[PDB]
């Protein structure tokens, strides 16, 4: 018949919220899901989500004629300093197309086009870590951070927030940090936020005062949309560009530094991937085209994202009456949100050892089921920066490989950081240089 959807214990008014009383609410969620399967139902008080885990259900929520992106409570919470740019906006809000036609041509042309600059900021990682005395260490993910920033600062906007000329994080970093931790601490709550989203806007003006006195920038000022022929508004440009410094570069840092992190605590495979960085990037600096023969650089990369894609989950609304999976009836509004680390763990599609960090479970992706494997969300509301993500991650990562033997010399356990996105708090490493010029 139709069901009965699971739910995890109630506690009065309070609801299911007692059970998500942590810093690490989608850890916590992937323990239910574990307990009660493939859906739930979660109740706080005043709202209701449906969490689901499974390929078939996520595959039947990915149907875009019956169910749209959703703005998740923690994305209403962000909206207040991105507003209608493309990560916060509705689907049927005229700015989300609109930014969408006038946005996605600069990103594989616009690639090439950003390969030097990434190489140029690449390079500044490397020689830091070379010019580290033996008693020192590398702090993965702050490091990481610093390289991604200043990525999307550059290639986004000719920007330098020339992060690797300070020891602290940048200071936009450090309240972007506190208001994506407000915003997830927000969500416990039945019953300097001002500041942090004072300081970013601050770091827009800059930017804004700059080109004034071909990027994504230049799309954003002069570009219009091939449909309604109107281009983007100026409320609209600050929110596309807190947009890009933020989803730009936070879920590319934590991705590469569980890109690591996986490699010393499995040295067969990082063997494997530093014979690949030596053998394909014979130049002093990589190539557009060498970047692009890193395969098993890539492999590494998707298999991190599978593990613990750093944007983690992402919340969906029915359109319409609809019956899921045949037993769950939803009513028009409905909230799905897709528990992708936990959708990467479905047996059915990756076998019995989803825990493993095995590279090769990619060497083929023209044989991964549809749907199955989504660290870059669904449809047209998908990462518009996967591409650019990737090349600049593989090409990193390739260069960290190619010029450095790593140490785990902590034996680091691993703690994940939620802020509404994934990282890796706390992981250092040694880095042994190889000795290997530069260019
Ligand atoms: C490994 C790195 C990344 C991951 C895992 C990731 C993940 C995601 C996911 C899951 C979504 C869908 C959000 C939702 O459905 O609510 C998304 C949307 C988005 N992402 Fe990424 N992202 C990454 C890197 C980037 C980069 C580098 C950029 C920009 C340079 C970026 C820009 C965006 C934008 C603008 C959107 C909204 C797209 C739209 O709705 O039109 N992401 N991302």
């Amino acid at each position: 018949t139709i069901k009965e959807m699971p739910q995890p214990k109630t506690f009065g008014e309070l609801k299911n919220l007692p059970l998500l009383n942590t810093d690490k609410p989608v850890q916590a969620l992937m323990k239910i899901a574990d307990e009660l399967g493939e859906i739930f139902k979660f109740e706080a008080p005043g709202r209701v989500t449906r969490y689901l885990s499974s390929q078939r259900l996520i595959k039947e929520a990915c149907d875009e004629s019956r169910f749209d992106k959703n703005l998740s409570q923690a994305l209403k919470f962000v909206r207040d300093f991105a507003g209608d740019g493309l990560f916060t906006s509705w689907t049927h809000e005229k700015n989300w197309k609109k930014a969408h036609n006038i946005l996605l041509p600069s990103f594989q042309q616009a690639m090439k086009g950003y390969h030097a600059m990434m190489v140029d900021i690449a390079v500044q990682l490397v020689q830091k870590w070379e010019r580290l005395n033996a008693d020192e260490h590398i702090e993965v993910p702050e490091d990481m951070t610093r390289l991604t920033l200043d990525t999307i600062g550059l290639c986004g906007f000719n920007y330098r927030f020339n992060s690797f000329y300070r020891d602290q994080p940048h200071p936009f970093i450090t309240s972007m940090v506190r208001a994506l931790d407000e915003a997830m601490n927000k969500l416990q709550r039945a019953n300097q936020f001002q500041e942090d989203i004072k300081v970013m806007n601050d770091l827009v003006d800059k930017i804004i005062a700059d080109r004034k006195a071909d990027d994504l920038l230049t799309h954003m000022l002069n570009g219009k949309d091939p449909e309604t022929g109107e281009p983007l508004d100026d409320e609209n440009i600050r929110y596309q560009i807190i947009t890009f410094l933020i989803e730009g570069h936070e879920t590319t840092s934590g991705l590469l530094s569980f890109a690591l992190y996986f490699l010393v605590k499995n040295p067969h495979v990082l063997q494997k991937a530093a014979e690949e960085a030596a053998r394909v990037l014979v130049d002093p600096v990589p190539s557009y085209k060498q970047v692009k023969q890193l395969k098993y650089v890539g492999m590494v990369l998707n298999e991190a994202l599978r593990l613990w894609p750093t944007a983690p989950a992402f919340s969906l609304y029915a359109k319409e009456d609809t019956v899921l999976g045949g037993e769950y009836p939803l009513e028009k509004g409905d909230e799905l949100m897709v528990l992708i680390p936990q959708l990467h763990r479905d047996k059915t599609i990756w076998g019995d050892d989803v825990e493993e960090f095995r590279p090769e479970r990619f060497e083929n992706p023209s044989a991964i089921p549809q749907h199955a494997f989504k660290p870059f969300g669904n449809g047209q509301r998908a990462c518009i920066g996967q591409q650019f993500a990737l090349h600049e991650a593989t090409l990193v990562l390739g260069m960290m490989l190619k010029h450095f033997d790593f140490e785990d010399h902590t034996n680091y356990e691993l703690d994940i950081k939620e802020t509404l996105t994934l990282k890796p708090e706390g992981f250092v490493v040694k880095a042994k240089s190889k000795k290997i010029p530069l260019g």
